C-alpha cells in the first residue's frame, strides 16, 4: 500500500490519429523482447490468443501480454490459473504477474558512440519506457488511448513431471472479463538446479545506503534489513555470488546519488594504538549470506577514487583524513595496520578464504604498489580488479573482470579456471550495445549471459544493482551516464525487464554447461560443434549483421531442441 | 556517361539452381509494369507473350516492361527499339527511352506490418534486392548464369502525332546477336494531353541540392553542380513538379537526412548592430529551377525548424553562433522580423514575392499561430504553407495546406480554398504501409496516389524527399530511419525510378479525368460523369483490402481510355 505510486507525466503527447482504427479494447500475447510505448497502440496486427513456451524442470520462464484501449478501463487486473496436465499440476502460487510500468529515460550521448560523462537532463531527449515489473499493485486504471504490458513469470518446480501443461490468463476490467488468453507450456525431461547451485558468477554491486535514504530509515536497523531482504533476494535468485562491502569511507568518492559509508570503524586512539570494529560489516555479510549470497566478499577499497582516507581521531574526538597514495611509506603503514587486524577478524569469522580486497578501474602502477602492501599484510589475501587487461596482473588477481572490448586468451582462461580463479567481463557507460540502460533493448540483457558462454568466462559484472537516484520508480536519469546505468531493481522489491532477461540468459548459460558435460560424457562431438557455432553469434562486432534479439531467440530454440 | 556506370550490391538471397532446371534456353517476353521481377528466380511467366497492346492519348508518356531470364551467361545484353510506323505517319525512336531495371537493396515495413516510422538498425530487418532503378545510361549489361533482368520502355507520344494504330519492334541482342524481336502495338486516340508545363496537378517533391554536391564531391552551386542537377531535376519538372524547395536557414530539419540542408541565405550580424543578408545562393537555385519549368511556388524552410536554434555568422567573434528562441518569444520575433523585412524587399525586387511561401513541416498548432503573427507583422501579404495536421483554425491563414492522407478536408472547405486561389493537397510519409513509394512498395501504389487526389478533389500530392540520397543510393536504399526508399525517388545519373514513372502515369490520368469531366459537363453527359465518379471511389485508403491498388489502377485506366 505504501509501495503504490504514480508514474511521471508522459513527455510525448498522445496523438489521436494513431488511435482512430482502434474501435474496441484489444488484448493479446506480445513479446518479452519489446517495451511497448504508452502513447501508441501496440504494434500487433492480429490478436495472438495462444502462447507456446518450452522449459526445463526448475526453470523460470516468462511471457508478456499487452492491453491497449481507445477508452478508459477502470481497475484493470489479470489473474492466471493453475496450469493443468492430466493429473499433474503447476500451482498458481508459482506464477508472478505484474504490470510493466513506465519510467522516464533518455538516450545515448548525442554522437551515438557511448554514454559516458556528465549530463544536464535539459540537453537530452526525455521519454517514458516500459521497464518496471510491478507485482505489488493489484489493479490499474488505463486512460483513453494508452497501452499497458503485463509480465508473467512461471517458476517451474523441480519435482514437476515432464509433459504439456495448459492454462488460462484472465484479464478483467471494471469488474468484468475482457479476454481469456491461453498458455501452453512444454516441460522437458531435463532439470535445472536452483539458483544456489548455478556456476554463473554474477556480481551486481549492492548499495544498502540507497535503501536507508529512500525509505528514510536508520542504516542497519531492523527496518532497513526488512526492506532489503526481498530486494536482495532478487539478486540471490538471479544467481548473485558477490557481497559488496565498503571497508572505508566513500570508496568511489560519492559518484552515486548515495555515497557508501564505511562499514568498519577506524579508530586511532590517542596512545598510538588502533581500534577497529566490524559490527556493521558483520551484520551486512551475515544478512547477505542468509539470503544465499555466499561465494565472495569484495571489499572496496584500498585505492578509492580520491586518495583521502577517513579515520576517527580520538585525540581530537573528530574525523580526520590521511592523504596518501600507493607507493608511499605512509600509505603502507596506515593499511598494514588495518589489514592485519581485518585478517585476524576474518579468520575468526571463517570468511577469509572468500574475502577479496577489491579495486575499480585503477592504473597499473597503483595496483602493483597496492599488491605489495596487501601481500606484506597477509600473503593469502585474495584480490580483485574490475578494469583494464594487464598481463602483469594475471597471477596476482583472484577475481579479474575485464571490459567487453578486451579479451583474455583461451590459454589464460584455462589456467585461471584450473587454479580456482574467477574470470569475468563488464559493460559500463562506454558501450552503446549491449547494455542495460532503461532504453536498451530487453534482449541485450540476456545477450550478456550468452556472451559469457561464448568466451568461456565464468560470468558477468555490473557496478550498480540498486544505486538509486532520487525517484527511481518515476525517473531513471542521473547527473551522469545514460538512464538506468545506476540500477536494475526498483523499490518495493520490484524486478526490471532488464534483470528478468539477464536471469533468463543466466539460466541458458547453466543449460549450455549441463549439455556440454553430458555430451563430453557421451561421444557427442556433433552436438558440441553445433552449440559452439550458435555461440559465435555473441560477438560484440557481429551485432550489426545479427541483432541481439535475433541472436538470443535463435540460440534459445537450439538449446531447447537438445 | 562512363562515370555513371556502376555495380549493384551482392544479392542477400542465394540463387537456387533447382528453380532454374526447367529453363533450357534464354527466355524473352513482355512482362508487366506492375511487377518487380526478382533477380535470383525465373520470371513468373509460363508463356512467352510476344505482343504488347498499349492505348494512349496524343502527348501522353506510356510504358511497358519486358523481361529476360537466362540459365547461361549472356554478355553485353542490349535492347534497341525501332521507329513505330503507321502507314505514312511515324513516331521517331528518339521519343523512346529504354533502360535496364536495376536492383537496389531494400527492407520491409516495421515488423507488425502497420507502419514504417522510427529509427532502424539494418540488422533488425530483412534485406533483399528489388528492381527499381530505370538505368537508361548503361548501354549493355552482362547477365550471370541463373538471373533475370527487366527492361523498361517509355514511349513519349508527341503532340500532333496523328490518331491511329502504330506498329514497332523491340530487338533484344546479346553477345552481338539477336535473341528476340518483341512486337509493340500502340493505339493512339483522337484526344490530346498537354505538355507537363500545362498540367494542373500540384506535385511537390522536396529537392535536396546538397545531396548531389556531396555524392559527386563537387562544390555546391558551382557550374559542375548545376550541370549534374539539370537532367536530375528535369525528371521532376516532367512529372509536373510545381514547387521549388529553398532552405533559408541552417538545417531546417536538423539533418534528419544523410545530407543536411545548409542555408541558401547568408545571415551576417555585423559588430555594429546592423545585419547583412545575401541571397546569391537562393537566387541562383531559384533561377536554375525556373529555367527547367518549375515556377509555380517557392517554399522556404523554415521559421520553425525542427530544433529551435538559429545559426548566424557573428562578425564580432568571426564565428558561427546560435540563437535559441521559440515562437511566442519576443527574441524570436525580433530576430526574424529583421530578416523577413529584408527578404521581402529582395523578393519584390526579383518579382518572386507572390509565389514565395514561408513553409513549415508538421509543427504544432500553438507554434504555427505565434509564427503567423511574426510573419504578418513583417509583411501582411507573405504567403505561408504547412504540411501537417488538419486544424480548422489555420484554413484561412495558409495558402498551401497539405494534410495527411488519413485526415480529410470537407468539400465546402475545398471549394472555398479553390475559389480563393489556394492550394490543397495530401501526403503520405512513413506512417502509411500502403499506399507508398518505399523501394519495396508495389509499383501501382505510386500511381494510385494520383488517382486518390482525383477522388478527393485535391489539387495534387506532396512527398518530402525527391533525392535526399543515402551514402550509396544506387546500391542500397536503406537508411538509419524509415522504410527503404523513403528518402528518394530519383537516382544518380538522372535515372528515374519505377515509382516515379508510375506516379507520373497517375498524374497523367489525373489530367485526363479533369479534361473528360470538363467535356462531359459541357455536353449533357450525366452517364459518363457518374461512371467516372464510381470508378474513383475505388481509391479509398480503407477499400484497399477488398480492391488492391494494382487492380484499382488497371480497372480505372481501362475505363478512362474507353472515353
Ligand atoms: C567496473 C566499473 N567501474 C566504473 C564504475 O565505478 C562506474 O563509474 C561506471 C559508470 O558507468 O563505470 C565503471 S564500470
Ligand atoms: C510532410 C512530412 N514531413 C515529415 C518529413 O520531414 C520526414 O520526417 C518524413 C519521414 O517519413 O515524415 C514526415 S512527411
Amino acid at each position: 500500500t505504501s509501495e503504490y505510486y504514480q508514474e511521471a507525466a508522459n513527455p510525448i503527447a498522445t496523438n489521436p490519429a494513431l488511435w482512430a482504427k482502434v474501435t474496441a479494447p484489444q488484448i493479446s500475447w506480445g513479446s518479452t523482447d519489446i517495451r511497448y510505448k504508452k502513447e501508441e497502440p501496440a504494434p500487433i496486427h492480429s490478436a495472438q490468443k495462444s502462447m507456446n513456451l518450452t522449459a526445463w524442470k526448475g526453470e523460470k520462464i516468462s511471457a508478456q501480454l499487452v492491453v491497449w484501449t481507445p477508452k478508459v478501463l477502470n481497475d484493470l487486473t489479470f489473474m492466471v490459473s493453475d496450469l493443468t496436465s492430466g493429473s499433474a499440476t503447476i500451482s498458481k502460487e508459482n506464477i508472478r504477474t505484474g504490470f510493466v510500468r513506465y519510467v522516464i529515460t533518455d538516450e545515448l550521448n548525442k554522437d551515438g558512440l557511448g554514454a559516458c560523462g556528465y549530463r544536464n537532463s535539459a540537453d537530452f531527449d526525455s521519454t517514458l519506457v516500459a521497464d518496471v515489473i510491478d507485482h505489488i499493485t493489484p489493479t490499474l486504471t488505463l486512460p483513453a488511448n494508452s497501452t499497458q504490458g503485463g509480465w508473467i513469470s512461471v517458476n517451474i518446480p523441480q519435482g514437476t513431471k515432464a509433459g504439456k501443461y495448459t492454462g488460462t490468463v484472465t484479464v478483467k476490467a471494471d469488474g468484468i472479463t475482457l479476454s481469456e488468453l491461453k498458455l501452453n507450456l512444454q516441460v522437458k525431461n531435463r532439470t535445472l538446479p536452483p539458483p544456489s547451485e548455478w556456476a554463473f558468477h554474477l556480481d551486481l554491486w549492492q548499495n544498502p545506503y540507497a535503501v536507508s535514504r529512500y525509505y528514510n530509515v536508520e542504516p542497519f536497523s531492523k527496518k532497513h534489513f526488512d526492506l532489503m531482504r526481498p530486494l536482495m533476494k532478487l539478486y540471490a535468485d538471479a544467481g548473485g555470488k558477490v557481497i559488496t562491502a565498503s571497508i572505508m569511507h566513500k570508496p568511489w568518492n560519492g559518484q552515486t546519488y548515495d555515497a557508501f559509508e564505511s562499514m568498519v570503524t577506524w579508530l586511532k586512539k590517542a596512545d598510538g594504538t588502533w581500534y577497529f570494529d566490524y559490527t556493521v560489516f558483520d551484520k551486512w555479510v551475515e544478512f547477505m549470506m542468509d539470503l544465499g549470497v555466499k561465494k565472495q566478499i569484495s571489499c572496496y577499497s584500498m585505492v578509492p577514487w580520491r586518495l583521502s582516507f577517513q579515520y576517527f581521531d580520538q585525540a581530537s574526538n573528530s574525523f580526520k583524513f590521511l592523504d596518501a597514495k600507493p607507493g608511499e611509506v605512509a600509505y603502507e603503514e596506515f593499511w598494514m595496520n588495518m589489514l592485519q587486524d581485518f585478517s585476524k577478524h576474518l579468520k575468526a569469522k571463517g570468511w577469509f578464504d572468500i574475502t577479496h580486497i577489491a579495486m575499480d578501474e585503477r592504473p597499473m602502477k597503483d595496483m602493483q604498489e597496492t599488491l605489495k602492501v596487501i601481500r606484506k599484510a597477509d600473503k593469502d589475501f585474495k584480490v580483485s580488479l574490475a578494469g583494464t587487461y594487464h598481463k602483469e596482473l594475471l597471477d596476482d588477481l583472484n577475481d579479474y573482470c575485464i571490459t567487453i572490448a578486451e579479451k583474455f586468451t583461451p590459454e589464460e582462461i584455462e589456467a585461471r579456471r584450473k587454479a580456482g580463479k574467477v574470470t569475468t567481463y563488464y559493460t559500463c557507460c562506454t558501450e552503446p550495445r549491449p547494455n542495460t540502460f532503461t532504453f536498451s533493448e530487453p534482449a541485450e540483457a540476456e545477450w550478456l549471459a550468452w556472451h559469457s558462454a561464448k568466451e568461456n568466462l565464468d560470468g558477468y559484472l555490473r557496478w550498480a544493482l540498486n544505486s538509486w537516484v532520487k525517484n527511481p520508480l518515476q525517473d531513471s536519469r542521473f547527473t551522469a551516464w545514460a538512464a538506468g546505468d545506476t540500477y536494475m531493481i526498483y523499490p518495493g522489491a520490484r524486478s526490471s525487464i532488464r534483470l528478468e532477461r539477464l536471469t533468463e540468459g543466466i539460466q541458458f548459460f547453466e543449460k549450455v554447461r549441463i549439455l556440454k558435460e553430458e555430451f563430453e560424457e557421451k561421444g557427442n562431438k556433433g552436438a558440441i560443434k553445433n552449440i559452439d557455432k550458435t555461440l559465435k553469434m555473441f560477438d560484440e562486432s557481429s551485432m550489426d549483421k545479427i541483432s541481439p534479439t535475433t541472436a538470443v531467440n535463435k540460440a534459445k530454440k537450439v538449446i531447447n531442441r537438445y
